């Protein structure tokens, strides 16, 4: 699924 780690980047 999509993530955005650590309120960072966006790998959705």
């Amino acid at each position: 699924y999509c993530k955005e780690f650590x309120a960072t980047f966006k790998s959705c």
